[PDB]
């Protein structure tokens, strides 16, 4: 009675992968978590979905159905590292069409070193959606995860 979607959250250290996941799971913002798998049942477009979410630093990398590729909008390096995460995902999947969303987190912070245009340009080159989030305020969090689910459906029957 529920459709399972296996999601994997990747990106450089400190960008907010756990905070985003915890927002989705607990509806709470964690300032300090310890640098595993989570399950969430949610109805997306009339379908009861069981999300299976791996918050990374492989099994889930080979078996993940879709990826959130997260950088922080005040961490230029994390943005630059997206290329390396995306290449990695493509290698395993032997495909240039893997369900993925580009997420620019920490939108509440004033210190923005990656502009929205840089991010939009990158997502456009990859053929994927770009969503801005804050795990702190919860702006964009559901959007990012729901959009990923929709991208998985777009690529394959579920
Ligand atoms: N202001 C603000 N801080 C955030 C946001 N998301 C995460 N943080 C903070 O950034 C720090 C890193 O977040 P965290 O979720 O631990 O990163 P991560 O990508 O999971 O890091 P890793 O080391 O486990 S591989 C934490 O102190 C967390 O509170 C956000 O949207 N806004
Ligand atoms: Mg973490």
């Amino acid at each position: 009675h529920m459709t399972e979607y296996k999601l994997v959250v990747v990106g450089a250290a400190g960008v907010g992968k756990s905070a985003l996941t915890i927002q989705l799971i607990q509806n709470h913002f964690v300032d300090e978590y310890d640098p595993d798998s989570y399950r969430k049942q949610v109805v997306i477009d009339g379908e009861t979905c069981l999300l299976d979410i791996l918050d990374t630093a492989d099994q889930y990398m080979r078996t993940g159905e879709g990826f959130l590729c997260v950088f922080a909008i005040n961490n230029t390096k994390s943005f630059e590292d997206i290329h390396h995460y995306r290449e990695q995902i493509k290698r395993v999947k032997d495909s240039e069409d893997v369900p993925m969303v580009l997420v620019g987190n920490k939108s509440d912070l004033p210190s923005r070193t990656v502009d929205t245009k840089q991010a939009q340009d990158l997502a456009r080159s990859y053929g994927i959606p770009f969503i801005e989030t804050s795990a702190k305020t919860r702006q964009g969090v559901d959007d990012a995860f729901y959009t990923l689910v929709r991208e998985i459906r777009k690529h394959k029957e579920k």
